């Protein structure tokens, strides 16, 4: 219970963390009344945690809908973004849990800002669980069984020969790619070969990481998104170490663009690697690496988008709060710098939240004045905005009636990076939502 005062802030890691240790806090925090929040990096980890908890009474909150048996729970279950999302439209939680509390999506990091905040001004005590803290910087951390770390060449597309430490492996292989379209050249390669392959992405996990407890695979080929929670009862890990990740332009009009591979961070290098090592009798597990790791993670758009959200959010005092102690030095801007007119913000929220649109995009739009409704900024961009699809400008026929090239107004790579981000795009712009 040392952990449940007031104007408390605790980091664990361990392993045991939802037979045992979620369930005594969520006991210890009913029995003593504490209005709790259980944040989740994702839907399958929240799942998970609120079948861990099925004994207690709890209430699973989405942005948009609660559920409930008796409306008088005081356990909250939810995904780290939600709180966010909800602050920016909430209970005065005396207690926070914050699983997977490593996740640098900028809701997590402003929710971890906002919590540290409480926390700070005695208003709550909270707990970040995590193997890697916001802060650290150890690639190769101690595990339950001795890692073999292997630094070899890791092919970056499909193979004709060589290789064959991959492919004549028999157990079962976790491999971490930088992009979906890269991952999926591998995993048609392995494929050919005769392997059975799953796909792990943001868009796929909920529908795929599903099918890994059947256990009947050999290799998941996966972007990042399983460095948060996902557990695979593999033996061998495949890491280029490398990500694609936003960047925001501040120059002229500002862009975003996703930047190639670039070298991962350390703790994100020891998440990967820590999928495998987890058991005493599983012994002889690889991390099989290429690249270095870098710290200079401070040009990635989720800092500053993380602020954005956060300045947006209004508190008790009448300020604004400040983002996780380790993490202020990730952002260079003065506190409430991004804070929001009233009807701006407005406008911010419903980009965010209907618009689905990334968060600088939004603050873009909203800081300008653009109405939710209005889609002339999808078409009003300079030539150089164009929108290409197949080596051909986007055409469209919008809402007023006129067929219009597609040339947003600023340049957000994230609304093009796959066919399904550049649909959902097309559909904002054509007013569908």
């Amino acid at each position: 219970l040392r952990k449940r005062q007031l104007t408390v802030l605790d980091l664990h890691p361990g392993s045991g963390k939802t037979r045992k240790v979620l369930p005594q806090i969520v006991k210890t925090a009913i029995d003593r009344r504490l209005r709790t929040a259980i944040l989740a990096p994702t839907r399958v980890v929240a799942a998970e945690i609120a079948e861990a908890l099925k004994e207690y009474p709890i209430r699973y909150l989405t942005p948009a809908v609660k559920r409930e048996h008796t409306g008088t729970e005081i356990i909250d279950v939810m995904c780290h973004a939600t709180l966010t999302s909800r602050l920016l439209t909430v209970p005065n939680y005396n207690l926070f849990v914050m699983d997977e509390a490593h996740f640098t999506d900028p809701a997590s990091i402003a929710a971890r800002g906002y919590i540290s905040t409480k926390v700070e001004l005695g208003e709550a005590a909270a707990i970040f669980m995590t193997a890697t803290p916001p802060g650290t910087r150890d690639p190769f951390p101690d595990s339950n069984s001795p890692i073999v770390d292997v630094e070899e060449q890791i092919p970056d597309r499909a193979w004709n020969s060589g290789y064959e430490w991959i492919t004549d492996y028999t157990g079962k292989t976790v491999w971490f790619v930088p992009s979906v379209k890269m991952g999926n050249e591998i995993a048609v390669c392995l494929t050919k070969a005769g392997k059975k392959v799953i796909q792990l992405n943001r868009k796929s996990f909920d529908s795929e990481y599903p099918k890994c407890k059947t256990g009947e695979w050999d290799f998941v080929i996966t972007t990042d998104i399983s460095e948060m929670g996902a557990n695979f009862g593999a033996s061998r890990v495949i890491d280029s170490r490398k990500c694609i990740k936003p960047v925001i332009i501040e120059d002229g009009e500002g862009s975003v663009q996703l930047n190639g591979p670039v070298p991962i961070t350390a703790a994100s290098a020891a998440q990967r690697r820590g999928r495998i090592g987890r058991s005493y009798v599983q012994v002889g597990d690889e991390y099989h690496f290429s690249g270095p790791t870098s710290e200079d993670d401070h040009d990635f758009a989720h800092w500053k988008e993380a602020k954005i959200l956060l300045d947006n959010i209004n508190l008790p005092n009448g300020l604004v709060a400040q983002l996780y102690e380790p993490e202020r030095e990730k952002v260079f801007s003065i506190d409430g710098e991004y804070r929001l007119r009233t009807e701006q913000r407005k406008n911010f929220v419903e980009f965010l939240r209907t618009g689905d649109l990334p968060v600088w995009l939004s603050y873009k739009l909203a800081e300008a004045g653009v109405a939710y409704h209005d889609r002339k900024w999808c078409f009003d961009g300079p030539s150089i905005n164009t929108v290409l699809e197949d080596n051909n400008p986007v055409e469209l026929w919008t809402k007023s009636g006129e067929k219009k090239i597609l040339r947003p107004r600023w340049r957000d790579g994230r609304l093009w990076a796959d066919h399904q981000a550049l649909k959902s795009f097309k559909d904002f712009a054509c007013g569908k939502r």
